[PDB]
């Protein structure tokens, strides 16, 4: 009756579900990228017209990859040459092309090999970054101003992170944020001159004689931290004849006494900034909020007029403290911080009153703070028929907070239970974007009287290819352990019977704050695995997942590898006597922390789980980098908690890996989870006389991501599922 | 009833074979080391006595890992805190211990770190090195003399070599050379300035947070390679002038002209020592013989007396130059070269004329030159019926060579074909050391009249144990092709039935100058998979192969990756014309060159093997070291075979693995054959969308012998085996 969802289908993506990306440059307009041209679309009647048919460049003499339109619309910075270097740095060529007289710029242009590249907010102003130093332009063809002079390969980051701010705190190449209108810029810079390098040979193309080493500097948990300092720089009053002058923002001094981090900035007004700070030890918060003097020039930061958010049961924030959302007038503003109870919610603050008010309350939670006027606050949480994994876009009337709204729940509940948003400039437009339990359904509405405007994207086609193929179907649901309910959801294979038994592989992940049960469609392994082998995927969100509250999320706290992997073996278990669940046929399977789980689980001598599959996984918390594992885990000290980072190791529990099959997969150059986690694993069960199965992914990193290898460990792990369940 | 020869057997060492480890002190005793009490032996009446006992050091603080008596006797060398290095480097700490009072040494101890050390061949004198530094010592107790100034850690290397000249080039990891007497001291400094850095991680114990980056200088096929000189001084000069003067021998101009190597080096006299040299094109090599000239304090080399020695059709020697071996006087002496046959024999050569006599045969070869005397030469070779793959203990009368007599050949004709021998100091008794096809025995004879004292050693605890399992069996024969033989071995199962088809493993190496077919016994992995698993493993020596004469040795010249590589595959084509053989279950194994040769078939798409491991393989000779690769391919330019070398490449046949099952097996920390040639050939796999089984080892090196690892690689690889031959 038709075929099935095929490996090959997932890995050549057969069935490709379509978006609908686009990228508001005012209250009213939106830029819309296609694969000819570019295109501006007229929010209020549909309407567009050609920005440029891309065409424009077919003798450019470079592939593009990239394009940024100042927010003037005057100008067009090409990016080529792309290099990628981490998650989300890389380096690349520019070119800027001046539509004004449609002409490519000649003088004065952006060295090769900057490492970013940033428009001010409003005109057609330029910031970037080149051998770590930061530089300005005022006009897109003149000369640019040197505002750094101090940077260093390796050794000092000015306007860029360095590895572990990169993937662990601001998840962005990024260290430089413009001031609203263009005026002030600011950034970071980070010191890692004492911090460790992690070293690791990468091979390169066959060609190259000898191996190549890479070197980062990369702080594992306990190590010597980069430190940071903070500086604002007057883009207005940049000379030519004499250097910039930049000013420094410091202290707070309750963060000055240790080790601490910048974790967010964000401005509020033209010459208002806030800049939050957290202890290298992650419990304790504060807030700064910096006013510009101009007969003294510096940026005072008032005390009195910050704010300390700190936790007893825990670190600050899911994963680091929010971002505040300042009124028109900058003095107040609203953030999700974490309610007496122990559930996310928004907190109203006046910038000098010491408690804020709580304009939301329940036992569920708000995802994030999407939009504000001096009308409404606009955010996304889960409180829609009491499901942590559905998400509604909201809205809380500021003047009377028992008014709030819920503008997607009811547009069309069958399809859609999880949205995120987009709105316009000024919040006069937004568009909503479901992306499950159906297919990905893209519209735009107007605030004003939140009147679905049209319909964007719907994903009509790729619905008439999939109603050809006997795809499988998602079961969300939960089970109780001890008064508490948690969830979990089963990717069902096509004529699914609970009279028949099927073997099932659980799919976990199980970090802090993580979900994997949720509402979300998705074409992926799985979906091969259930339409075309009829295996049953499972996924389940026990102690320490995100969403539920703190009572939930911290209760691994300074304990990882303990509650988070019994309860996944406890769900495994109430999964085995379903009945529809063959009982002999168990397996399990993740990725980063999820190999971690994994690989605790399999040697935790469950016996529920027949084999296991373990991909870049951690080993133990000592080899893994310091502001995620310290969040958690705190410093591996004999004060402080080495005893637990010594007994929550995999190597620990080799022994017990006689009774299962186990698969360890790592690709050698992978520079977030060290391939060295995995080979201490290997020698921990050679030592012990453990057979199991081993793949290396030469050059490969953290996703394991290139064409052909992404086919390939594909391939490898389902000739080992299959095997294992026949 | 009685059962096989098992894995575990195997990986336990259940059944060990007796080993009589002996050291000539003199030419009249020999020290044997019982594990606890080292005891001395007369070789005359067998009589002994304990020379150093059990307990003498325990409470030591320390483990001894050896011992080592210097020549006169008065004083003993104490290695502990050993710490391997490469294939014999090592460093550790050392202590010397006064036999004249039973008292331990406490002043100018030696340091600890020290790289090595050795006595004087007389006498008591030391000489070690420390921080890549020669430092020598005349009283054990006395402070040192430092010799070099000039050793930097990776980049000046004096009186040790650096991981070439180790490995390939001297097969030995001293660079220094004490005369006969103990006067001078010769030595080598390697200066590796230019030569690239292979760096790889290692991770040590689970304690380490951050990996450590292993760096060593390696040259690769056609990079820059190290440079030597050579140094002479003289010792006993030392307590006189502050800083005694090392004289240099350079040269030869014909040498000079080009990247070379210094290849071997002996004393001849007191007063005369020989050098050879090669060049990088190893098809040319120069020995200089130079004097000391008491006049000038200078070493002069006469070109009436250099020898020159090059090969048309291949390189020189087997590995390299042949040693010589002088008589008494020092005016003459014996060396093996290949003859106008293509036969390595025993030439006679005088110091000051250039045509040498040859005193040996042919259809046949000498393996080695093991003893010189006044009256006779003693040597190994495989004349002994024809056999390739046996060695035989002959003496050649120096008067007549017509007069050859074989020593080892008639003793025990059924158990023991493949001979090894060890002289007293001069040659009045030699131990005898059989080592196949039978149990390993070993015997003292004295020299006078050959006549056997007593038997050493008979494995008898030993081969009472084996009578009580189902042992396999093993064949030597030889087939013919193109009307040249060439010889293979199998290890067949218990009762083995000419009737039946059993699966085959073939076991392969065929590197240049390999031997895989030959009568020595063995107690392995192929043991247990023929007595347990029933499966025959073979190996087979073509083209390329040793110990046959230039004609088949040189076969592959300049061309690796080929005949060697065919050989195989018809090799299993022919066993399988033996009617004995299941043509869907044939498979195939080696490591190192033996990965190579593997991978290379696999991918060669015969569809002769069914399945294949590869264990640290060679997969492009660019990447293994200048000496070796460059010796049989020559340099990887455009104008010399650079299209040989991209055109024998694994990785160029990662299309043909798509029709066998292949398992790739590595160490991460082989500094040997570098992680990076498998890290490749996956990667050539997996660009293909090929795929394969595979298996990494955490900080083994090149030998993967550590205890855990090597009983773990080889239950894997049986798993594979057995999986692939639908077995048990
Ligand atoms: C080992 O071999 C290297 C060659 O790679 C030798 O290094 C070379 O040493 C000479 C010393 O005469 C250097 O020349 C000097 O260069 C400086 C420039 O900084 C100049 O001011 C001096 O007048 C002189 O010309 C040469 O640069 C250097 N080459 C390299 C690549 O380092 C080294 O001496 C050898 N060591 C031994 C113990 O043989
Ligand atoms: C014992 O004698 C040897 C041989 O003379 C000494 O070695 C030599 O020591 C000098 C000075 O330490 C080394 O440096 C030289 O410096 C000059 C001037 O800067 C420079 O032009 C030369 O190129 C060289 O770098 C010299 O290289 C070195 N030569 C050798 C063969 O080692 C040694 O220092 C003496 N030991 C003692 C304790 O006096
Ligand atoms: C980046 O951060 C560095 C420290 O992590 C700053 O530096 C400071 O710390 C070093 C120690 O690492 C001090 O000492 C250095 O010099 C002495 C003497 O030469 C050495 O003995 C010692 O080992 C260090 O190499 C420095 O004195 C100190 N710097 C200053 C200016 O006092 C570094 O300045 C900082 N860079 C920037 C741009 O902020
Ligand atoms: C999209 O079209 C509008 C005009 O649309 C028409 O007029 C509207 C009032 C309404 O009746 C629609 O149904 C009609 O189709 C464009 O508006 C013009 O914008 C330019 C500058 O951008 C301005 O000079 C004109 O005065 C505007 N016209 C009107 C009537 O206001 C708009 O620019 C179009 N957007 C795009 C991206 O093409
Ligand atoms: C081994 O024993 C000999 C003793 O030899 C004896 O006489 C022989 C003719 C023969 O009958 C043997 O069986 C006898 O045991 C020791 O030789 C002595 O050596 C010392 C010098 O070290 C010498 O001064 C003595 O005269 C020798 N003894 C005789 C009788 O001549 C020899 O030392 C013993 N070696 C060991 C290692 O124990
Ligand atoms: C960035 O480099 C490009 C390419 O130049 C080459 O590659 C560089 C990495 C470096 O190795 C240069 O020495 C190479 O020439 C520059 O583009 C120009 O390209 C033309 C032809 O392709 C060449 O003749 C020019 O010399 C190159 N450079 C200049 C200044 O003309 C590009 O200009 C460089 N970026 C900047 C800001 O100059
Ligand atoms: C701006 O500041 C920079 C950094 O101090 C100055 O540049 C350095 O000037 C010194 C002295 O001339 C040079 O030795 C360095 O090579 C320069 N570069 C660096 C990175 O230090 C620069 O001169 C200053 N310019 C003005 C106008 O004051
Ligand atoms: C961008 O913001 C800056 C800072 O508020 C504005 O600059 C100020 O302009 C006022 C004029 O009303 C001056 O009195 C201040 O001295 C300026 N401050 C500084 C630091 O220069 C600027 O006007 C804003 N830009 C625009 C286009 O409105
Ligand atoms: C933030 O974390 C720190 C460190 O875990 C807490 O301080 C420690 O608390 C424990 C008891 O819970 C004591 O044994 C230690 O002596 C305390 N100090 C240190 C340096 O470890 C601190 O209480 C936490 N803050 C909050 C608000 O809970
Ligand atoms: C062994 O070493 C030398 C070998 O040259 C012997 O000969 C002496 O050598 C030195 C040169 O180093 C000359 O100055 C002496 O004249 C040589 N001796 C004679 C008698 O001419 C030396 O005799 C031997 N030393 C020992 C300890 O045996
Ligand atoms: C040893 O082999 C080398 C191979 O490199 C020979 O080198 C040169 O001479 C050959 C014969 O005349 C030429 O065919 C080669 O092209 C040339 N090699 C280079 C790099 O130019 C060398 O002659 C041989 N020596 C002997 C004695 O045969
Ligand atoms: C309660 O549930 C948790 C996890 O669901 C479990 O670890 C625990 O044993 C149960 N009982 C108690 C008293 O905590
Ligand atoms: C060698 O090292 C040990 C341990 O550090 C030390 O006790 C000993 O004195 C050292 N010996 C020498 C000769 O330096
Ligand atoms: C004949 O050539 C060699 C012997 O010279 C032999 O090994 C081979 O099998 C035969 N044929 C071919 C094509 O090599």
């Amino acid at each position: 009756s038709r075929k099935t969802y095929t490996l090959t289908d997932y890995l050549k993506n057969t069935y490709r579900l379509k978006l609908y990306s686009l990228r508001w440059i005012s209250d009213h307009e939106y830029l819309y990228k296609q694969e000819n041209n570019i295109l501006v679309f007229n929010a209020e009647y549909g309407n567009s017209s050609v920005f440029l048919e891309n065409s424009t460049f077919d003798e450019f003499g470079h592939s593009i990859n990239d394009y940024s339109i100042s927010p003037d619309g005057q100008f067009i910075l090409l990016e080529y040459n792309y290099v990628k270097q981490w998650r989300h740095s890389y380096t690349a060529s520019y070119d800027i092309y001046d539509l004004n007289k449609r002409q490519l710029i000649t003088e004065e242009r952006i060295p090769n090999n900057t490492q970013w590249v940033t428009w001010s907010p409003v005109g057609h102003k330029l910031a970037y970054v080149w051998n770590n130093d930061i530089y300005v332009k005022i006009e897109p063809n003149l000369p640019s101003y040197r505002i750094t002079w101090t940077g260093k390969e390796d050794i000092i980051y000015n306007g860029i992170t360095d590895w572990v701010y990169e993937e662990e705190v601001f998840s962005a190449y990024s260290a430089l944020w413009w001031s609203p209108n263009g005026t002030f810029l600011a950034y970071a810079q980070f010191n890692d001159t004492e911090v460790p390098l992690i070293e690791y040979s990468f091979y390169s193309d066959e060609s190259l004689q000898y191996p190549k080493t890479v070197r980062v500097p990369y702080p594992k948990a306990g190590a010597v931290n980069p430190t940071v300092k903070f500086f604002v720089v007057n883009t207005d009053s940049l000379s030519s004849v004499t250097n910039a002058t930049s000013i420094q923002i410091t202290a707070p001094a309750s963060m000055l006494i240790g080790d601490h981090y910048l974790c967010d900035v964000t401005w509020a007004t033209q010459e208002r900034i806030s800049l939050q700070w957290l202890r290298r030890i992650q419990n304790y918060s504060v807030m700064d909020i910096c006013d510009y003097d101009e007969s003294s020039g510096r940026w005072n930061c008032l005390v009195a007029r910050q704010h300390i958010e700190m936790s007893t049961t825990g670190w600050v924030g899911r994963f680091r403290p929010s971002e505040p959302h300042f009124t028109l007038d900058g003095n107040s503003f609203y953030k999700i911080i974490s309610n007496e109870e122990g559930y996310r919610h928004i907190c109203y603050f006046q910038i000098d009153k010491k408690d804020c008010t709580f304009i939301t309350k329940g036992t569920w939670e708000v995802i994030g703070i999407e939009a504000l006027t001096s009308d409404y606050l606009y955010y996304i949480s889960n409180e829609y028929k009491g499901m942590p994994g559905g998400r509604n876009l909201y809205k809380i009337q500021l003047s009377d907070y028992t008014k709030v709204t819920c503008l997607s729940c009811e547009l069309n509940p069958e399809r859609c239970q999880y949205y995120s948003v987009s709105f316009s400039k000024e919040a006069k437009y937004y568009q909503l974007r479901c992306s499950g339990p159906g297919l990905p359904l893209y519209t735009l509405h107007s605030s004003v009287n939140d009147k679905g405007l049209r319909v964007l994207e719907d994903n009509s086609a790729l619905d008439k290819m999939l109603q050809n193929v006997q795809m499988p179907s998602k079961k969300l649901d939960f089970i109780i352990l001890n008064e508490t309910k948690f969830w979990y959801q089963m990717i069902l294979p096509p004529h699914f019977d609970k009279s028949k038994k099927y073997p099932l592989l659980l799919d976990v992940y199980a970090g802090p704050c993580s979900q994997k049960a949720d509402t979300v469609f998705r074409l992926n392994w799985a979906t091969y695995l259930a339409s075309t082998e009829n295996i049953i995927v499972a996924s389940f969100d026990g102690r320490g997942s995100g969403y539920q509250g703190d009572k939930i999320m911290h209760a691994i706290n300074r304990r990882l590898g303990t509650f988070e992997v019994e309860d996944q073996i406890e769900a495994a278990r109430q999964f085995s006597k379903m009945g529809f669940v063959d009982n002999k046929r168990i397996a399990i399977w993740g990725w980063s922390y999820g190999g971690y789980v994994t690989s605790m689980v399999l040697g935790s001598g469950s016996g529920v789980f027949k084999c296991g599959i373990a991909v870049a996984p951690v080993s133990r918390w000592e080899y893994y980098d310091s502001v995620y594992t310290e969040r958690y885990m705190g410093l591996p000290t004999p004060e402080d908690n080495l005893d637990h980072y010594r007994n929550s190791t995999v190597m620990s529990r080799a022994e017990n890996f006689k009774q299962v099959e186990y698969l360890l997969i790592h690709g050698t150059a992978d520079d977030n989870v060290h391939f060295q986690q995995s080979a201490q694993i290997s020698k921990a069960l050679v030592d012990v006389g453990v057979d199991f199965q081993a793949m290396w992914y030469t050059d490969e990193d953290h996703g394991i991501a290139s064409s052909t290898a992404h086919q390939h460990i594909y391939t490898h792990m389902s000739h080992f599922i299959k095997q294992c369940f026949s």
